[PDB]
């Protein structure tokens, strides 16, 4: 039996999910389109009217769920939206990541894009979690994407307003709520960074493949208020986990002013390709070639640098490279200068030294980041002194 | 009096345009959304059903017009689509381009993106013209975009099929039809490149601010069959017009096999920023630094190079630069090598030589392209020998 309510037509046997306030999501059709149909009770005709309104004006972004139509009835209201393959929670729980490549990070970047779009419209989502981050059906080329959904808790801030009050509405979903939303003694109103806190937990939830920065369910919201978090799944001497830790640590910071904006997150090396990482290394190496060794930029770069280059980086690179090399082995700047030269003079390098480096640019940059897993993170943090310069606009945001 | 036909609700006093087969476009509403409403006669219930179907499956791209809904009536069918500010024709005719910057080129790039999206779905538009290229309403940040519309003439090719037949359907709109659609003696079926031909004319129509490669209305379709075209608005010694001419000439080529694909067009330096143009010059200069002077790549680059560098490029650059310079003045390769050095050693350059060059990277690259308006086009054509190499993937397509 296929219920029809105007242009929306769904079958009640095809249930897809349920939500708070006893709303049920069914599969259906709208205009020869396969859609997901939300059924709304008369006790949420405002929860729906606010969600549909904000969805109508932010669904322009490809990483915001596409809204089609709402048909009101005699006892109900219905919401037609884009039909998705799964939620992000079901994705992490049921997919083998060994066969997915960089896709989990792409979903995180797409989620951040849609979040930055909402923030650019003065809209704070306030309830970001894996459950309401949806995975699209594969398109004609077999590609999928993530999309923000569930706009029932989100607020539009007035133009000019930086923040909003705690007292209005439920604080969110337990276990993903920024601590400033619940802490008893909070002298500062919540702002757009509550979404960055939730996003930070989602980031760890995806790359840890199911864990939470603040522990298991029963504790995590109380750990959030205590600030008791741990990122154990990130190995401290693996280049990728070091990069992710640097980002995630800032996103879930207790101080909301320390959390990056969504536009800062989109610029973080957590999303850079190997090619872009090698370009960053070449860009700062060119930038500091004629910079004084006791100037501000070189000082910051060498600050704590001996641990980065592992006392003597000349003793930590393969023998074929050790040969053809004046370089201070404790200098981060001199390690980058070696990489700048080996990349530039790569075509003219001996075969066995091009061999151990690998192919430009992917294997070449992995040669160094795998041996010095803190080099990129340390350099990215130090070279923030030039984030305003035109040359580094690809790498920072301002 | 506001007519209501279900979810679609428009007012007949708010007419926006008319179309062939006596269809009229009105302003209206669909779901608290401002939309444009097409009214369809019973003699186009197939012209509509095919357009709505192809629009339903390609409106995912931001540069394809967004389709909302169709309500059928007792004597009519109605099409709800995104409400646009103007057509591209009205844009070229009524806007002062001095106050628009690079926007007309952005509209051309967005139009090409949406066209490449259609071609990637095996859909040939077959009727691309300024009239049915729509300009969006400005978004929340005041930005506009172009969108393809009018899918009534477009065909979905079966998977595998390279072409389609002339005999089916009207050939298009007179004055924008590829010559293979009308020429009496044509031994080769039309293919996706009919859209590239139309797009090429649209390109000239926008940058010439109203002219056509094939002359005025009464002649142009007959000039198309004769191949009698002229691009008079493109000055032969201005860097931008030389780049545009190189692209437009290939897009409107009589041989359809010589017309670039939409993905090739998107890669052409016609769309490169000044920064990207300077990066191309640096990339080929690095690429050919240790290449033999009598090797294939350097031979192609110097082929016809004396006219590019104007006999002696050392006599065509300002005096402050002439000083601090071993360089063969008839060599395109040596002109690029000079630019590679002045960019690399820019911070360490004398003040008056940094002055005449200008700021990196915009004024620096314009210093050379303005003095040698064929340098980029000639180098781009010659360096196609490396289009397959990873380093040049930003600049070509393959």
């Amino acid at each position: 039996s296929v219920v029809i309510v105007g242009k929306i037509s769904f079958c009640p046997k095809d249930v897809l999910g349920h939500g708070a306030e006893g709303t049920i999501v069914y599969r259906g059709m709208f205009d020869n389109r396969d859609v997901a149909v939300k059924r709304i009770l008369p006790e949420c005709f405002s929860f729906a009217d606010r969600e549909v309104q904000l969805l109508r004006e932010s669904d322009e972004h490809p990483n915001v769920i596409r809204y089609f139509c709402t048909e009101k009835d005699r006892q109900f209201q219905y919401i037609a939206i884009e039909l998705c393959a799964a939620t992000l929670q079901e994705y992490v729980e049921q997919k083998d990541f060994a066969h997915l490549g960089l896709e989990p990070i792409t979903l995180l970047q797409q989620t951040t894009s849609g979040l930055a779009h909402l923030h650019s419209l003065n809209i704070v989502h306030r309830d970001l979690k894996p459950h309401n981050i949806l995975i699209s059906m594969p398109n004609a080329h077999g590609k999928i994407k993530a999309m923000i959904s569930d706009f029932g808790l989100c607020k539009k801030l007035a133009v000019g307003r930086h923040s909003f009050s705690r007292r209005s509405g439920v604080p969110g979903t337990e276990g993903w709520i920024a601590p400033e939303m619940l802490s008893e003694d909070c002298k500062e109103n919540p702002t757009y960074t509550v979404d960055i806190f939730s996003a930070g937990c989602v980031f760890y939830y995806v790359i840890s493949e199911g864990s939470h920065p603040f522990g298991k369910s029963l504790q995590r919201q109380a750990n959030i208020l205590l600030g008791a978090c741990s990122l154990d799944c990130l190995h401290p001497e693996k280049h990728e986990d070091v990069i992710a830790r640097e980002l995630i640590e800032k996103m879930i910071a207790m101080d909301p002013q320390k959390r990056p904006s969504a536009k800062h997150v989109l610029k973080h090396p957590f999303f850079w390709s190997l090619e872009k990482q090698l370009q960053f290394f070449q860009d700062v190496s060119d930038r500091i070639e004629k910079e004084s060794l006791d100037g501000p930029i070189v000082k910051q770069l060498e600050r704590g640098g001996r641990a980065v280059v592992k006392m003597d980086w000349r003793e930590n690179i393969t023998v074929p490279l050790q040969t053809d090399l004046t370089y201070k082995g404790g200098s981060v700047r001199d390690l980058l200068r070696a990489m700048r030269n080996k990349k530039h003079h790569y075509r003219e390098l001996p075969a066995e030294v091009r061999e151990t480096l690998g192919s430009l640019p992917d294997d070449f940059v992995c040669y160094f980041t795998s041996r010095f897993p803190h080099l990129l993170a340390h350099t990215y943090r130090a070279m923030e002194l030039c984030s305003h310069e035109r040359l580094f606009q690809p790498y920072y945001f301002h």
